[PDB]
């Protein structure tokens, strides 16, 4: 079962935020990173924050070395196929996490999924392929590979889709800004309502302005 860090709401629990860490991190590591960036913990009045940890597994860009990665990648580029087999395994594990939140009494339309780097890619696969009834999706410094299963699923979709909140730093040398912009343009052309925030002088990192406007957007999607 997934290990996790739970940041409670201040009052009665009525919504949930599943926040997925980037490659090589952990749920507690991301929570602590956000705490450092904001100079205090990210908390809400009625939204519970769930920071699960990717189980350690082989990671091909690390030459098969073990890392806390949600899924595998052949190479760091958007120009190669995505590794669907590892993505689908993690989609099932994270569906069990969403189902335990629903079982606890939270409607799927009161759950927001998102992440940083790999976590954002994982959140997009979850929301647009299996859980189109979530309140929304957010991706921080993330991208989808060309010919993604997300695009094929959206091509075959007809309903209302979860809104995407996407942020990227223009100077990011790990996830190129062009890969994140292409992903956002692709999703928009496929019928997804999106907000794309481009941060100049921001690299592959979390910024205080980015987290402040993300918090404001989460509150519009999960009102008290
Ligand atoms: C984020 O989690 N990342 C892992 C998948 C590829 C994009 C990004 C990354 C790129 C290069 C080096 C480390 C992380």
């Amino acid at each position: 079962v997934l290990q996790r860090c739970i940041v409670s709401p201040a009052g009665r629990h009525s919504a949930s935020l599943i926040f997925l860490h980037g490659s090589g991190d952990s749920g507690q590591g991301l929570r602590m990173w956000i705490k450092q960036v904001l100079n205090q913990d990210l908390t809400f009045q009625h939204i519970k924050i769930i920071y699960p940890t990717a189980p350690p597994r082989s990671y091909t860009p690390m030459k098969g070395g073990i890392s806390n990665v949600w899924f595998d990648r052949f190479k760091i580029t958007n120009d190669c196929p995505e590794h669907l087999e590892s993505i689908d395994v993690m989609c099932q594990v994270l569906t069990d996490l969403i189902d335990e939140e629903v079982k606890s009494g939270i409607k799927k339309n009161r759950i927001l999924i998102g992440g940083f780097s790999m976590g954002g890619c994982m959140a997009m696969h979850l929301a647009y392929r299996n859980h189109q009834d979530v309140a929304g999706v957010f991706a921080l410094s993330s991208f989808l590979n060309k010919a993604s299963a997300v695009y094929q699923a959206l091509q075959k979709s007809n309903g209302v889709l979860p809104e995407l909140f996407q942020c990227h730093g223009t100077a990011d040398e790990l996830v190129l800004h062009s890969w994140a912009e292409e992903t956002n343009s692709m999703l928009k052309s496929l019928g997804v309502t999106t907000k794309f925030h481009s941060f100049p002088n921001v690299y592959h990192e979390l910024s205080k302005t980015e987290l402040d406007i993300l918090k404001l957007w989460i509150l519009t999607k999960l009102p008290g």
